[PDB]
């Protein structure tokens, strides 16, 4: 007896077994990693049913769909039985769901051109706990691009991928996301890519959320690239772990107004030669809470490694940095040369006391020029302030307003208020203000032993004391002088001829 | 032959089929989007099985169920076959998963009413990976409320939805969580909503976590909102991505002590005529990054738009804000004339150089009045503090002790330290203390072509030279006067009469 | 007729049935919560496919398995069968997924040892959508550790766990990362943990990420434990909710560079005796945007309370806290007396006017002592300024060399530029600098009625008007002394002898 001869429940067997009840398997394919499942899986995915590929290892060459529905129950491997090209390309998916599978590659080589899985266009697809593995050669596990519309409303999540065959500046990645809108990418584990990294924001990218990646041994874990005018702007990243990599755990990019935050970095197995945090090359971009550490002068290789927490790189301009230097390392800060505006906060400064102590330690120092165009930098728990772009400091009590014509470019440091005024000063054993210039002459206004002393030279002062002023010696300093003389004066008992 | 009357492992075939396989679709189940499924998968939804409703569009009018386990496989789509009121409801579901499934509505009118899947009630209820489309009119896609205990532990995560007929004030959203606790909803794209629009949290919400909110072009992207006396606290809100919003990102609401942290707005292509970053009418909320940008003054149609990146709404009171106005509007900040004690800290000033110079940049700056009441902005790129809410600045090195009775509300700005203290001033070609007063009277103490000079006048002064003080013009100034002389002196040689 | 002389599609039907058609349960597993179903649950997890439990309560004893791959369908219960001991343990699985699934214990007593879930080493695994159920005794609902490598790439994400019997400092919590490295937890909602919490990391623990997680009456939300010489570091804990916990939302531990991001914590109906933001006992470890409330010196039986929003224990170190003190309770920071370096920001003051006036609002400030060791806490919103690990404040406008020589350590205060360099103090009614020492003398120089005057006593001055200098009494004041006279003197015409 064949099942198209036999009825369950007044109808086809057959029918049931072939179009209503789930199976683990398209029917007719292997999964024994040795005969071609192409053309079973091809057809299943051009289907617009839900298609499930579990249970075994399907050997299959490059596939089109224009669907998009596939889940693996955790079970299936999907194993590119060529050894070049590309494997599994959606075209224009308009939702889908790709899910709970395992995508492996065998390239030829290291340098054999191909990606994995290509959304070539996509609008509202979900790809979620895919891990892809044997990854290799130039290209990217995941990519989603313009076909000719931009990419939006993409979910990725729950992504691993193993790379093998690093080599700096190699064009890999894992994740890239070319030109996507409103899309979410979430949960990523990457392991030893080069270039590109653990996630890509490409072009015209903007309004995705990246978020907790962790890159290991990566050359980037995030990075922001363009070929084109216009960079990823407007896209926040947060949660980035950047385990060992080789070159820097954020690239910000050439765009603008991103909002990056709570990076955490660590260099301390890493055989990079010149360990950076973040790097940015656009504008008015936020980078918050850059925690990095494990660099002490050395590499793994026992090379010279210097460190740079963050890098404002060509015209970078109008960012900000909040950034934890927690490594010995000399370098913190490259302002390069035609960098203007950005304010970075060394929110804790390691075991540094000044950041000024050695010239090294903030690289660019005369980018901070007091001037509309200055770049910032403060060290809070220093208590020290260095560069405004206003070209002053100024505090005021409360909103008021200031006469006209008397405060000038000269007045660099303003303390305003209504009513009284005081600026006080001291609290110990004795207290000044001392004025001084370039030329290292010093002036004080000192109270010393419970009397103010104005300093007359660089060592005589006269001493107000509670019953008369007196100069530091006697008989050498002068009341007026023969160019200078007063009007004149009134004393009830004549002067003392000593 | 039928399954009856055939064996599979020690039991009929159909007994084996009908209680053990499982199935796309339930029994009797059209999914071809005309015939009248309602009866079939409320049976089914009514059951303690997981129901599986994938492979096709299933025509069904409002159900209801006090059971959720629900699963569509990426492929089943739940089609409302009525043109007004709720689609489904679940009463007081103990646990529930519903997962992988497009629900959609067909509403006659762009203001009929119906929320499309409704948790009345509810405890550890999952709603993941479920799209809502063609949603229209006056309800929420997703709303959880008390029925009458709060709902609690709900996970909603991986939820799009898209609106159309967006009209201003429009009582719609797309996730709303009426007074839940201890629940989570992450990665949401919304777009096009009207008045409440990705997520709202609403009534005595507390505990609650919302995380990846992408809203597009909707009238508020996050909104905490009541209809009693009492409104959402204790909530975190993270990573808001606000694409072109008609109204404002985030409104925290008339709630306390929620953290809401990582907003980014941007408005260039938004048709807003008041755009804002975050609104807080509140107390005791504390609001981390807002990067907003894309206001030049005009919206998209060329029409004038202001810009607010924090507003402090009526009584609203001992907020933070940190916030980066990148953008060339003029409006930064509105303190409304009721609020108090809230500190912003403006940590990029976008390209301007002074919160002051336009009297645009801080709306309300009334209220920064210095007692314990008043509002506070800082910029510190700028080197700019405008407010203390203690009425003064004050630095020590260490911890201290001060003399009683020395120091009053007049020190207003206070230096101190144990031991020899010194305020150094200068580093260049002169420096000076400038004292000076509301009506322009202006006299320093400066170092001057190396000397020492005290202003007598508004031009004159006494120098204070080496070898002798002099006035600054011979013959016009005198020591004493004839109802303030000296008692006596002491002088070497007899004054020279020049 | 048996199916096994039944072909479908040229194919034994009975083949096809058992190898390829899915089930919601394992052949000849009853699902009936009382019969015994762990051999063939056993059976199941053994071999390599993967397994369906669902539809029912499977009462199971004690299970080994080499492999992971089992769904629940969101119906399914593991209920343990055994009153005592470990339940499903899993042995070094090279990936897996347990995903939506309910697991449940049914310990014999309040103190019976026994994990829910073990991953005995493992690789590239995701638990998801788990509800761990009647968890009791000592041990954890989900535990992985190494076995005997550290457990990598793990994915936990969406766990329930609802404990009862707590007691404090009970060795007990709901998900425990021990040594992992690349392993992401998301999502995590815990009830009534005791000493370990919603999740510890423990050991060698780094490079992990650890988001979105609710703690509800648990001893601590997140800990950070070893029983080694190493403790975890390197890790990333954000968004952090802690519904009222009985000591503290997060444990920081031992370890170094570990950034904590996000943390809510509300104590209002909490019976903590001691209630604490976040702890930290290691170094170099950064705690933004603390958020605390609901102390008010009481618990919620009316016993007295404490509070603290960050403790720095034994010899932290160089850790960073940024905090929101939002409640009414004295206590704020604890700098045990072994602390140095840690640097504080209260970002918003709460109440407080002034950080100072309660000896208790910083428990541990004599370790604030200006050395390179010292401990600082700023208050911006009080321009309140505590402690510099520098020894000074200082600001300058622009990069800037110094002569050397001149400044000193008594130099605590700066304001530096280049060329003219004027401090401005004033903008009221009178403007003056206060000279002061700890012996309560005081000297001002001040301008008052438009004339500066200079303190020659308490009482006395030197005012100079524009015409003359004078003393503020007549008779009473000398220019010089009988010891320190002038040289000699110029005026035009010869002093009145009044
Ligand atoms: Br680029
Ligand atoms: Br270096
Ligand atoms: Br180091
Ligand atoms: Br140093
Ligand atoms: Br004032
Ligand atoms: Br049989
Ligand atoms: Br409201
Ligand atoms: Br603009
Ligand atoms: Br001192
Ligand atoms: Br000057
Ligand atoms: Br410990
Ligand atoms: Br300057």
């Amino acid at each position: 007896p064949k099942t198209e001869g036999i009825l369950h429940k007044g109808q086809s067997l057959y029918e049931y077994l072939d179009a209503r009840v789930l199976t683990s398997k398209p029917f007719g394919a292997a999964g024994d990693a040795t005969t071609d499942d192409t053309e079973v899986i091809a057809a299943s995915l051009n289907s617009q049913k839900a298609v499930t590929i579990s249970d075994g290892v399907f050997s299959s060459s490059g596939i089109n769909s224009n669907y998009c529905n596939l889940d693996g129950r955790g079970s299936g491997v999907l194993s590119h039985r060529s050894s070049t090209g590309n494997y599994l390309v959606f075209n224009n998916p308009r939702t889908g769901r790709l899910s709970n599978i395992t995508v492996e590659s065998n390239k030829a080589t290291d340098t054999t051109q191909g990606q994995q899985v290509s959304l070539a266009g996509g609008s509202d697809v979900t790809v979620s706990d895919v891990n892809f593995s044997n990854v290799k050669g130039t290209g990217f596990s995941l990519i989603a691009y313009p076909n000719d519309a931009p990419p939006d409303g993409l979910m990725i999540k729950g992504i691993r991928g193993s790379y093998s065959g690093y080599a700096t500046n190699k064009a890999a990645g894992c994740v890239l996301a070319d030109s996507s809108v409103n899309s979410l990418i979430d949960n990523v584990i990457a392991k030893n890519y080069p270039q590109f990294g653990a996630v890509e924001l490409k072009g015209t990218a903007s309004y995705n959320i990246v978020s907790n990646v962790i890159g290991a041994d990566c050359q980037h874990v995030t990075y922001n690239g363009t070929e084109g005018p216009i960079a990823p702007s407007n896209n926040l990243i947060k949660g980035v772990m950047a385990n060992n990599p080789k070159y820097a755990a954020v690239v910000a990019g050439k765009g603008s107004t991103n909002l990056i935050s709570d990076v955490l970095v660590d260099y301390s197995t890493s055989d990079a030669r010149q360990a950076h945090g973040v790097t940015v090359e656009g504008s008015d971009n936020v980078i918050n809470n850059v925690l990095m550490s494990g660099c002490d002068g050395t590499n793994s290789l026992g090379q010279r490694q210097t460190a740079t927490i963050a890098r404002f790189i060509g015209t970078a301009n109008n960012n900000y940095a909040s950034v934890f230097p927690s490594y010995s390392a000399t370098g913190v800060i490259t302002f390069e040369s035609g960098s203007t505006r950005n304010f970075v906060e060394v929110k804790h400064p390691g075991r540094r006391n000044d950041l000024l102590s050695s010239a090294s330690t903030i690289d660019g120092a005369a980018t901070i020029d007091g001037t509309s165009n200055s770049n910032v930098v403060h060290a809070p728990a220093l208590g020290q302030y260095i560069g405004s772009m206003s070209g002053r400091f100024e505090w005021r009590i409360k909103s008021m307003s200031l006469p006209s014509g008397v405060l000038t470019s000269a007045d660099k440091y303003r303390m305003l208020g209504d009513g009284a005024v005081s600026l006080a000063v001291g609290g110990g054993t004795s207290s000044q203000v001392r004025l001084f210039t370039s030329d290292g002459t010093s002036r004080t206004v000192s109270l010393t032993n419970g009397n103010v002393r104005l300093s007359t030279s660089s060592t005589g002062y006269l001493q107000l004391g509670a019953d008369a002023m007196t100069p530091d010696s006697t008989g050498t300093y002068a009341l007026g002088s023969a160019s200078r003389a007063w009007s004149g004066g009134f004393t009830q008992a004549a002067f003392t001829v000593t």
